[PDB]
């Protein structure tokens, strides 16, 4: 795809608040867009050590890094040169709601990301606010074409310190500055993991691998 | 090995309920391959005449015994079949509709008997469901989560519309076995449920389904499944 | 309104299931439709001891009994002779969902109610399934006119044994068999209370008072 | 009858945020009678030109200090003003849209200062909010619930539409006080919030609100409030 090299650089900035607590973050990283892998070194610049689980911000911290087959239009690689944006509502089973908005642009080999986050109504004595989470499980997101843009839906499961799971629903919208050849309905298979965390809980390395594809299960109706 | 579950198993199903003020009954006669993960069901609407709502909203309610499971992942449904198990579900549509369901699964001979109860409300009067503007479900992936000696299954299936778009719903399904069973770790079901035939008289519909259970095939840096 | 006396009788039948548990209930009672008051003696006829709190069934156990002012059309009293029906989704903050459908008809002075209920996804160790509820608080429901029928919305709070509250969102639809005159948007002010429970826990007396009204806070735009 | 709360108070407000990709900023100057439960706010959109979405979805975010409280019900908001308090809200619209908000309230002299932050997403691009076909909010009743040292307020307000119908949303708002405050028992807020004057350029909006707090009007047979 035009102006997308085998290895790309990432610059990220994030600001916002969760349950009365304001914070700011920055990200330095790289990855292989065609191989579908990426890494991000995240420093928390404002708001000290977070009083809530860092995990609830992980989804917000670039679908450019996604392995796409020849047969399926890659919305994200097409949209990058002209720029694109995404917005998300993440609704947790115990009451928490995390809203996010993001702008993505390209300057040379640098993918610059600007994120705004707003979270409210997280149970004060729940796993998120008490920092009793242990990273997300792998998941698969449904990519739905909707009027010029995309709508992505997922039900990711967050691992808990007690050995259980906290689930949330995700609804993500995508809008491109330029007009792009839309894909048919398909899936993203994700695995997002925290590799390293600094002692003071300020610096955290996050990795992600993404494979895009149609369903693996055969059709009786000749459908994808 | 599962002694009572053969290569081919037969299905006897009964459904009763109502959607948007309209009561109905359905019966199902089917067969499947539990280890291949394939099944077929011949559905006849016995009461409530021709349905005033899209049949597609009943399809998920019409048996996870027919799922291809790998050796390394415990099969809850095959383990639970002899003793009997039940499932319950809330399906929440993006435009207001909510469909509730409860089901009991038991085994008599090689016949898997299913008793389903359905209750749907608040579907918009001029929406695609109540105007029958739906064109079957897309394939989907369901997340299988162990909880409290049972299972919690979560999905975001997409329903194809006559206009060429999609109507999405959220599904949350609970599972309870009568006997204590060995619970699997978190994993996935990859599904494709298709109507092979819809009779012209609105009385009969053949429905097929293939299911594959698996962990994520995307590599882990933490050595996680 | 025709065929509606000062005092009317009630006959009710309920069937359904909550969290895998099938049950049946019957109701015998009376009330004053214009005074907006009613009493119902509920006997649990099938399903032995209920494993869930009886409180979650209380809303499903007759809007005919509502004190209506002259300036607001009474949908329920208009619809009663010809018959009307209602359907409801009650979504609890901790995951439980109770679905209901009901038919209302008149035979003489006897209001006949046929209810079916389907409840799922209630947390196994939550206050509902552990029966740690203590009746509902009073509430106020918003009556919204919508295409020949009604949509009613409420956010009722259920009192808990611990002293806190468990809240749910209610969305109730109404359809009349004969076309009636729809009101403008207004409110119901409700108080539904259990007055008595039998020693064998099979019989419970439930009382309800309802007052319909526009908002009592003054308008600057001359709006109701 | 409350410390630091005069019969008339002034309001200084700042708002910044975004709805459906569109960023904006707003300032507000106003006044009201706290004990009478009435207030007015003169709002100017300083950044983001004329909003491409309905102004109505911001109205709730634009001060519960202005609420008529009876003697027997503890006034959380008047108690919490001198030390300062904060609130946060999720507003979920029936057609998909979600508006998240956070706010900080403090007092300097007779000036109630408000810092608001808004984030709205997933509103239907062709829905009444994004196409600006709303006609102000109906009056409503909010449920005040005491919950762990603070408050939980729940509401289902109805937004009037241009076609003559309604668009409803669910409101869940939390309140946290800086200082420890005497909590009330469960009760209700009866609100009416109206736009009085709007400029032709859609930059300046005058908003008025009246609030009456009370227990339920309906008699009890159990002797409860």
């Amino acid at each position: 795809y035009p102006s997308i090299k085998e290895t790309m650089r990432v610059q990220l900035s994030m600001e916002g608040s969760v349950n009365y607590h304001a914070f700011k973050c920055t990200g330095k990283g790289e990855g292989k867009p065609y191989e579908g892998t990426q890494s991000l070194n995240i420093t928390i610049t404002e708001g000290g050590p977070l009083p809530f689980a860092f995990d609830i911000l992980s989804h917000a911290f670039i679908k450019v890094f996604a392995k796409y087959p020849k047969e399926i239009p890659d919305f994200f690689k097409q949209s990058l040169p002209g720029g694109f944006s995404w917005e998300r509502v993440s609704t947790y089973e115990d009451g928490g709601v995390l809203s996010a908005t993001q702008e993505t642009s390209l300057q040379g080999d640098c993918i610059i990301c600007k994120v705004k986050v707003l979270g409210t109504n997280f149970p004060a004595n729940g796993p998120v606010m008490q920092k009793k989470t242990c990273g997300w499980e792998p998941s698969t997101e449904t990519v739905i074409p909707r009027d010029g843009g995309l709508l992505l839906r997922d039900t990711p499961a967050l691992m808990l310190a007690d050995g259980g799971h906290l689930s949330c629903f995700m609804e993500t919208t995508y809008k491109s500055k330029k007009e792009v050849k839309l894909p048919e309905l398909h899936f993203h298979h994700l695995r997002m993991e925290k590799l390293n965390i600094s002692d003071d809980w300020k610096t955290v390395e996050q990795h992600e691998s993404v494979v895009a594809s149609y369903s693996q299960v055969p059709s009786k109706l000749g459908h994808n």
